[PDB]
């Protein structure tokens, strides 16, 4: 028998954890600090990830998010949810979507919940699935009140490939309406 | 000022073909691990895993670089990055339209050019699909599994609503692995 | 049969996280599923680490903890302690090393709070500080009831350099000793 | 200059740590790759350090251009040493790390024994991360030695000062003395 040792590499800044990693470096060009907290297993099969970002304008003695303080949550996948949600601040924000996410009713009593199908958004509003975690992005800021919306924006659009400007503009201010839109379950 | 603090929760394209091959191969009862790789820096970069099977014990959980048989990439500064671990002579399969080689590569390697994305995209309507396509030119380069046993398997691990479009996409993906000719 | 999940924390080169890996190891080696989820920031410093065990006789389906579902933690450093405690469910069990965590007054009311000063024991009374991680695993293990004590310490023996069992073995029986004397706070 | 260094163990880690905060710490770029696998045992551990003045806009070590390794796990030399630069420097821990005879002649391997020079110079084995980084900043050339002992020394326990001194000194003569096999 043979050893088999294979390479596969993607290009990064695909899926909705995305949004994180945008509003932390947002958060950072401003002149403010910022950490992106991350997390991995030992799985051998791919499954929900989360990235947990940590803004503030003052040194950030602790680098990760304090369970049960945490102000806001988007997610897109169920287990995501029902295995990460427990950190979010009584009371706190949470936007799922709902053709994915589908909390238990009690849920809907110790949070604020939003339903907003972003990824629907994303791949039949904007034309485009990939610009789903600027759909997020949008979305979490206006809601958090975490960073200036239009400071945001233009951040994000340095950021991105030149390429996909156009339809993440698009996308940015189509997830600001519909979060603007949004109502509580 | 305030403390924020936001937790987003989601989901990989190419890494995903990784994934379902080294499941497949533990399915088979042979061992495999996948090797994965993460940054301080804020955004993430590129993306890459490593999959090594063998049917004996693996005693090191890890590609050894210089020893890799064969890579995909879909990300030019991926490609630039990690290629230096495959091995002299060893196949890599890059997206054309978003990978460009410095020309010396090709007489280290052999570079096939196989536009994945736009496969997945055009060919089956749906752009999820490159894991599906990714993995079955993997699997057909690399001889490191039997293609109808690992297209059965693919079948029993996706959800019934997109098995048509992963059996289209994994047979599109050796359809065009089977055609391509290494560059010059 | 009942699923587990612990948390382990400390800083740097607490081998308190290395506890959590000896422990899910062992776990499988009896039959058992088991996944280690871990974590990492955007700085280059090693700060507070975190590892969760999740431990089942059935499948995993999701491969972190449950935020406010976690059974166990044990505890070195006090950033990590404030950081992560939040996701141990009500009236679960947490062991705080007392001369470097410091929990709020509160905290007591909520969980079940032990004081185990585990890097003296290891360091004092072992004679050798590096086998903290081994004390450390059998007051999880105790504390926890994931996993019977004398299939534990024989896995983990097996897993040591043969010429420090002796050590190690002590390290193990010394964590069980002061988690069966320890009284909640 | 661009500077890519790898650490690897089973310590050495810790190493490649210090060393980045305190290229930051003067004003420089630097970044920390790491990478796990698909089990729950930690089992050999590596990382990457790059270092540079400018933007670095890919945050991993490029496989075939890493400067520098730094090794003291004979599994981790075998399986990571391939990504070091033809004619780059490997130090390995001559008690654990054993490479194959043509190794030599592909890149300038150097002899030190980090662990022992921690245990029995020092008098504390936890000091082999200072060991460590003293020789891989004297070999890859990557910083200003004062620079870096005076913030390393900021960094830890103001009690461990004296040995920590003592463990750069010691990684700084042992680098310096030291020729290639």
């Amino acid at each position: 028998s043979l050893k088999y040792q294979l390479r596969f590499g993607g290009e990064g800044g695909q899926g909705v954890i995305t949004a994180g990693e945008i509003l932390a470096e947002a958060a950072i060009k401003e002149g403010r600090q910022a950490f992106k907290a991350s997390t991995y297993t030992s799985q051998v099969r791919g499954g929900p990830t989360k990235v947990d970002i940590i803004i503030d304008d003052k040194e950030i003695l602790f680098p990760y998010a304090v369970e049960g303080e945490v102000d806001f949550m988007l997610s897109t996948a169920d287990k995501g949810y029902k295995g990460f949600r427990g950190g979010v601040k009584e009371g706190g924000i949470i936007v799922v979507e709902p053709n994915l996410v589908h909390p238990e009713s009690e849920d809907y009593k110790k949070w604020q919940i939003f339903e907003i199908p972003i990824i629907t958004i994303a791949k039949d509003e904007v034309g485009n699935v990939a610009t789903q975690s600027v759909v997020a992005l949008a979305i979490a800021a206006y809601m958090s009140k975490c960073i200036d919306l239009d400071v945001l924006k233009e951040t994000m659009l340095h950021m991105v490939p030149a390429k996909t400007r156009d339809a993440n503009a698009k996308a940015f201010d189509l997830g600001v309406k519909y979060a603007t839109q949004a109502k509580p379950h």
